[PDB]
């Protein structure tokens, strides 16, 4: 951020600070399962308060409510409560993020007020799809909630959304988490140790399959696992995949990706076996499948199997540097957690013999919390797709929108 205003040089004394954070925390049975992303923004928030900010107004999305208010499923209210404990200051939660009543609560707050707005994506104008004059007015309304803007939302920095690129105030500063994450990656990605392995799993198939093309110019090996694999196996193996995650658009580029991997000497490791489920439920009935057998109609692959785990371990053993985003199964549910656990064990072992290991993402970082490996890998990042976009070599929209120095 040499070229960009950062919080360390932003005068906040007597200023209302409006701050985009990534508080898109994982949830389960209505409770936060990992407060990593909330803790990560505390240094910027504390800094503002300690240096005399009149207020800090915090704004984030949570999940993908698709521009419709969904307070029953995707409310940020629970975050406010967790933020109080972490901060040592109370936080006011507002039930919306714009305009008239929110604008009043933020216009002239009591000194030192911390305020958390409701889910930005309850409004279509944040993304805005899921409408030009209304997008302008959405952005104008957010711009009113402070005098200066800070973006500490590393995990969302790849998104050119209204709250990330559309705030119109004279001073737009990168926060300390943004700086910490960009600095770590700049160093780690400058001259990666080789072989450099990327591990891509998870469930955001439509988005993340589109990142593979550029990643293939940077890495020497790739594991394509979790939800990502089924699109590849259907196209390449003509495998029956039941109701497993499948991306129609990405299917159309799978063969081109494999050609480019061959051209670039990138070894691709796909799973060869699976733990299956009769429905998307923690208590689903379960089965086993292989690529040869296919997955039965109406069943889904929710974890890889033992032979896949062995192949993954073999790639990890070869690697001198690893970036991992996306669990290789539905590790939140114990019936589908073994593959991710096994891969985590191998990544920890790699770290202990000198592998540089970077694990990132809202959900993938939760694997580290779940198995107590946050201090047994080289770096745990608050960015998932955001990190993958850095690996591709892009400038992130949330960074690009900051004020030049
Ligand atoms: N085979 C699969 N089918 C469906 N979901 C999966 C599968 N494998 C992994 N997942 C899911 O991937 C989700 C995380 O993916 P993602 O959101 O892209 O990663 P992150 O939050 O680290 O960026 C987890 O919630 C996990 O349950
Ligand atoms: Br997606
Ligand atoms: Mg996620």
């Amino acid at each position: 951020l040499s070229n960009k205003l950062t919080l360390d040089k932003l005068d906040v004394k007597g200023k209302r600070v409006v701050m985009r954070v990534d508080f898109n925390v994982p949830m389960k049975n209505n409770q936060i399962t990992n407060n990593q992303r909330i803790k990560a923004a505390v240094p910027s928030i504390k800094f503002c308060l300690d240096n005399g900010a009149k207020s800090v107004v915090l704004m984030s999305h949570l999940g993908r409510p698709d521009g419709v208010p969904m307070p029953d499923k995707y409310s940020l209210e629970p975050v406010a409560v967790e933020l109080k404990s972490l901060l040592g200051k109370d936080v006011l939660f507002l039930k919306d993020c714009v305009g008239p009543e929110v604008e009043k609560a933020c216009a002239n707050p009591a000194a030192g007020s911390v305020i958390l707005l409701e889910n930005l994506r309850f409004h279509v104008e944040e993304e805005g799809k899921g409408e030009p004059a209304k997008i302008e007015a959405f952005r104008a309304s957010l711009s009113k909630l402070g005098d200066v803007y800070v973006n500490d939302a590393f995990g969302t920095a790849h998104r050119a959304h209204s709250s990330m690129v559309g705030v119109n105030l004279p001073q737009k500063a990168g926060g300390f988490l943004m700086k910490k994450e960009l600095n770590y990656f700049a160093k780690a990605l400058e001259s990666p140790e080789r072989p450099f392995l990327a591990i891509l799993g998870g469930a955001k198939v439509a988005d993340k399959i589109q990142l593979i093309n550029n990643m293939l110019d940077k890495v020497n090996e790739m594991i394509i696992g979790g939800g990502m694999a089924f699109t590849f196996l259907k196209v390449l193996n003509n495998m029956e995949i039941g109701t497993s995650l499948f991306d129609e658009e990405g299917a159309k580029i799978v063969k081109d990706l494999m050609s480019k991997a061959e051209k670039n000497g990138v070894k691709i490791t796909l799973p060869v076996d699976f733990v299956t489920a009769d429905k998307f439920d923690e208590n689903a009935k379960t089965g086993q499948a292989t690529v040869a057998s296919g997955i039965p109609a109406g069943w889904m692959g929710l974890d890889c199997g033992p032979e896949s785990s062995k192949k993954y371990a073999e790639a990890v053993t070869r690697a001198k540097q690893i970036v991992w985003n996306g669990p290789v199964g539905v590790f939140e549910w114990e019936a589908f957690a073994r593959g991710t656990k096994a891969l985590m064990d191998e990544v920890v072992k790699a770290t202990s013999r000198g592998c540089i290991t970077i694990i990132g993402g809202g959900d993938t970082a939760t694997c580290c919390a779940k198995w107590n490996t946050e201090d047994k890998v080289s770096h745990v990042s608050t960015g998932g797709g955001a990190s993958l976009e850095l690996l591709e070599g892009k400038v992130l929209p949330g960074v690009d929108a900051l004020s030049n120095i």
